[PDB]
DNA sequence: AAGATATCTT
DNA sequence: CAAGATATCT
């Protein structure tokens, strides 16, 4: 399917390939800083390539936002089947030790799954799938990495991350029921072991329910205080009568 | 000066060199996207060897932050002098011409001497910002080492600029939930040149620091320069 | 103007 | 955790 030979590709070029660097025209290299902010670009530039690839493979058109601030990266869909489009996003976090829990922020809750529209390539509803790239890694301390190199010196760029594993997995399967941002209202993830995201042991039972958790989710601890908070009074809430 | 040898330096490398992919160890480039948050990214990374050669030069040391939600991307001081830091942050935005950068947050250590900060606000003596503006073109393959000149630059002419935060600072948020300083609405001259709307620093810092976050709540005290000063004429009330 | 894009810190 | 930080655009 294009689902697990996009998997496939995306698991197979991370045990294949190390970033280490943004590279000039000229053959300059200039080495990566370990933040997060560097590493969710180079990660969402690594996909892309394997993205189209796996796509045009399978005859989908590939579709990234004409603007910024537009979900997702990737749209895909098959000319004959443009009410079934595939959308790709790719989140990325980091972990201190290898192996410990984890938690990524999966997007607005207040925009297009609440306004069908909003900063959304194409309307909600012409999508059947809303499929998640994760990347984590373990963060590597930056030195070395304070100079350029050239093209002769490759393999010895310090990398500023050592043990990146890479996800497929259905947004809402891998949701959870904590937001993941305040001011920029994102949906948080479960927060678990990577294995449990791969394996989708996730908190909702259903597309739908969690489509319903977060469309009427609180923006404030003072307002879920009264309404629901957590996925068990969300259920308690909804056996009430959604009051 | 530090100072100047920095912005030559910036200069000589942007003229120099166009950044054009991300490289694997293994030789394997893909190339870059065309959002900011891509151009910010690698302007930011590109900048690195500068400034720190630089700073080295004249006897800095050059630190970057551990959190990364902690101003200033570099913060440099004479290990005699720790109590006269400098930092320096890198803003971008593009053209395709007028243009206006966010800033920096108003709610966090220039209001809370410690917030968000990698040293307190106090042992800073100046704040440099290093501006990238460029025009945005209007791949998704991988390449070798071979193709470099072959591989589609998501940008056109890059302009490179260093000049002091306060100098540049505008009137508007440059940003609504996340609250940013806006810069003035300006000609990239016009950065080059300092030419800016606070008659000081001191102005600029209680300017951001007394501004309300929304229309409403800064329709009953200030919303621009003009209302601000009238604003300090009413005794700051 | 206010709120999107990603994800972290405390 | 909840709230607000990091950048910058529409
Ligand atoms: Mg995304
Ligand atoms: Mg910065
Ligand atoms: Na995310
Ligand atoms: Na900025």
């Amino acid at each position: 399917s294009l689902r697990s030979d996009l998997i496939n590709a995306l698991y197979d070029e991370n045990q294949k390939y190390d970033v280490c660097g943004i590279i000039s025209a000229e053959g300059k290299i200039y080495p990566l800083g370990s933040d997060t902010k560097v590493l969710s670009t180079i990660f969402e530039l690594f996909s892309r390539p394997i993205i189209n690839k796996i796509a045009e493979k399978h005859g989908y058109i590939v579709e990234e936002p004409k603007q910024q601030n537009h979900y997702p990266d990737f749209t895909l869909y098959k000319p004959s089947e443009p009410n079934k489009k595939i959308a790709i996003d790719i989140a990325t976090t980091y972990t201190n030790k290898e192996n410990e829990k984890i938690k990524f922020t999966l997007g607005g809750y207040t925009s297009f799954i609440r306004n069908n529209t909003k900063n959304i390539v194409y309307p909600f509803d012409q999508y059947i799938a809303h499929w998640i790239i994760g990347y984590v890694y373990t963060r590597v301390a930056t030195k070395s990495s304070l100079k350029t190199y050239n093209i002769n010196e490759l393999n010895e760029i310090p990398k500023p991350y050592k043990g990146v594993k890479v996800f497929l997995q259905d947004k809402w399967v891998i949701a959870g029921d904590l937001a993941g941002s305040g001011n920029t209202t994102n949906i948080g993830s479960i927060h678990a072991h990577y294995k449990d995201f791969v394996e989708g042991k996730g908190i909702f039972d259903s597309e739908d329910e969690f489509l319903d958790y977060w469309r009427n989710y609180e923006r404030t601890s003072q307002l879920r205080n009264d309404k629901y908070n957590n996925i068990s009074e969300y259920r308690n809430w909804i056996y009430r009568g959604r009051k």
